[PDB]
């Protein structure tokens, strides 16, 4: 079912394609039009492709120079969409982690809506670009309950799905309903454990037990019995678990929603899953907010940053 | 022939294990008791996989939490069980080497009881863990023959066991008398190469053909003719070629013989052979010695480090 | 074709040679012609497992204590002569770099010069042995065209030797025409594309087609055109591709022609050569400047140093 909104152009040149995109800022002035309807019809191995045809031909390094002609939220957009895919993430969370100013939104974003295999990548290519151990860096710069189920996320050690035992739906149901609505206090190891390692299929099924049980949503006991940084990357969990794509088109939803937009995170979200599932993200996000995502994309931003997210993304009679 | 003390437990249930191990820390105090009978009945591949459910479960890493709660000798002994079996001897030639300050008597203990195959794997797991060379780091803080020896047997390269060539037996062992004995100051050079790089079952043979030449023990040329660090390493050598099993008997021995207690020897010779050969320890020092290792310890050492030191001993009845 | 001047020597027993460079140092003083005479007849290869037999017997570096005992250019011969093959280049390079200091001589003769397999060979070991990325440093201590130029051979992207196509090598010569020779200035990156990307046997088809067209010789444009270290390079890459062996013999005969001698560019090519094509460089040394290698060494070189050479070298009939 999953489907992105980028894929491999037919019929690729990787030497013609570097040809126009030197053309392009060649000398006095850049054509940015031509850079983005390029770069956003190509897919992110084409543009890794058309970076070494670049190097190749004339000596220059492609992101480089575009670093150098492109400005503001365009070239943030830009720089994005040349990272190989198999970095982003990564790069995404050295630059999250930073002392108590650390943003903790990026941390819990991604490490809540990537799978067990994403994640196994992930910390594997953050090492060998950065030198260092993710787990460790995350256990710097965090604290507390946040920081373990964190850590636990980390581990990519979910249960895999398999059959489901109804009676260990009916434990499990119960168990998180003693652990906070029936306790004083809240016992924050066993949601950890509970929502951190059990297999997706099975804890969808407990999420609609405990609803049974308790007449209250998972979600809604989260934010009853927690707060802070804990109770987003809960909610982020329980959301990723029902949906990827639904909590996904939540936080896009929600980085344009007020004034101004949230450009960081609208960029993180379209460009990371632009290969994956943005299709599905689309879809969700109209079921959810009777809008388009285009539509409300082309209504927040402007110029050249605007036209190319926009092509990125489709779904125009979304 | 080889037999360690420790094996893998039947049965085992890491998952199991790690709740074990929460329950014995969490809240106030600890139960010391649950941790050391548990650890010391499991394997060090076994308690690697205690170690990642228990992060899994709980976020929280199992040894940060074990050097929060445990103090003194038992907790030095804790840690060094649970350090992976393939970088033991590698941590412990790490903290040995340190300028002037240098622990000498590890450097010798390790490397001239280890063999060609066991250093091999060492100076991979050095040079991975701590992003230096030993050899290099060997050679920064030691000096001369010492030294030179050192690095002859870090080469891992002694002559293979193959078929003994009586000629070459009578040859190497008046080589040795003419390098010692029959020489004014000593050819260091010659038993250098001879110790170190001649196989194991040539060499026996050489230590009895020089006895019947010169009426010497090898052991007692070494005593007449070298002394100080060179001295300790070529006794350490000789006493390895005989038997590995003897040799860490008798460190084991004058670890515990005196006043008080070298602790750091004993929990390295235990810990590290535990899986290797400690069965063959234990009868060689009841066979040298006249008395139980495992009395010897008792007698020895005092409260929970005591407690896990026989578990990990065993041999009451030796 | 390619022939060098040193092969593996047969019979080689590599325990038997370690004793003999030992002999050569112990004690007061040095017997440098037992040195030189054993190693300029030992394959690189063979070299190393001496380096290897000569720690595992003495407990010492073979290339340390070289370091000791000898002297003066003879010393930076056997030092050169002992760095592992896959090492040297990279070696070379790595001492190039070094600021507005840069030797730019070095990076020319060796990235012109190479293989586009003998530089991904090059980058490895180079990363591997220096942890840095060999073209980040090039463009680190470069600028303009020249480094252009060589990022671009860096990328060891050349198009393969394939059958020639005649319309293509006139588009080529007409390109390269109106690029320099018809121009006011000079299209310096349209040269660096053509030079620096198409095959061998492409461009040496192209540069007799453009001294049909222009009625000059390609170098003849370059000197015509462009001057400074850009010139360099793009004669050395000329040249290189028309014989990369009359290249090198013309680069020797430079460093000893006028006074003294350029006797880290003599070492250098001399020993990088060794064994690969040094036979080849000495035929088109005699072919062109009609006279020996072996006798313009001989007149240009003293003592233990002019004899390691001679006999690296061979040739005195040629
Ligand atoms: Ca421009
Ligand atoms: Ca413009
Ligand atoms: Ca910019
Ligand atoms: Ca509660
Ligand atoms: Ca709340
Ligand atoms: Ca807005
Ligand atoms: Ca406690
Ligand atoms: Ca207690
Ligand atoms: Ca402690
Ligand atoms: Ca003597
Ligand atoms: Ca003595
Ligand atoms: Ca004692
Ligand atoms: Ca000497
Ligand atoms: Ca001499
Ligand atoms: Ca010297
Ligand atoms: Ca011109
Ligand atoms: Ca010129
Ligand atoms: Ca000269
Ligand atoms: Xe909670
Ligand atoms: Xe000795
Ligand atoms: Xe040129």
């Amino acid at each position: 079912a999953l489907r992105g909104t980028v894929t491999d152009f037919s019929g690729f040149d990787g030497r013609a394609d570097a040809e126009v995109l030197r053309k392009a800022m060649k000398g006095l002035g850049t054509d940015e039009d031509s850079i983005l309807n390029l770069l956003t019809a190509r897919s992110n191995a084409q543009r890794q492709q058309i970076a070494e045809e670049f190097k190749t031909l004339f000596g220059r390094d492609l992101v480089n120079d575009m670093k150098s002609e492109l400005t503001g939220k365009f070239e943030k957009l830009i720089v994005a969409l040349m990272k190989p895919s198999r970095l982003y993430d990564a790069y995404e969370l050295k630059h999250a982690l930073k002392g108590a100013g650390t943003d903790e939104k990026v941390l819990t974003e991604i490490i809540a809506s990537r799978t067990p295999e994403e994640l196994r990548a992930i910390k594997q290519a953050y090492e060998e670009e950065y030198g260092s151990n993710l787990e460790d860096d995350v256990v710097g710069d965090t604290s507390g309950y946040y920081q373990r189920m964190l850590v636990v996320l980390l581990q990519a050690n979910r249960d895999p799905d398999t059959a489901i035992d109804d009676a260990q739906v009916e434990l499990d149901a119960q168990a998180l309903f003693q652990a906070g609505e029936l306790k004083w206090g809240t016992d924050e190891e066993k949601f950890i454990t509970i929502l951190g390692t059990r297999s997706v299929s099975h804890l969808r099924r407990v999420f609609d037990k405990y609803m049974t049980i308790s007449g209250f949503q998972i979600e809604e006991t989260i934010d009853r019995e927690t707060s802070g940084n804990l109770e987003n990357l809960l909610l982020a969990v329980v959301k990723s678990i029902r949906s990827i794509p639904a909590y996904l088109a939540e936080t896009l939803y929600y980085a344009m929603k007020g004034a101004g937009t949230d450009d960081h995170t609208l960029i993180r979200v379209i460009v990371s899953r632009s290969e994956i599932d943005l299709f599905n993200i689309r879809k969700e996000f109209r079921k959810n907010f009777a809008t388009s995502l285009y539509s409300m994309i082309k209504g927040d931003t402007s110029g050249d940053y605007k036209k190319a997210l926009l092509l990125l993304c489709g779904g125009e009679d979304d």
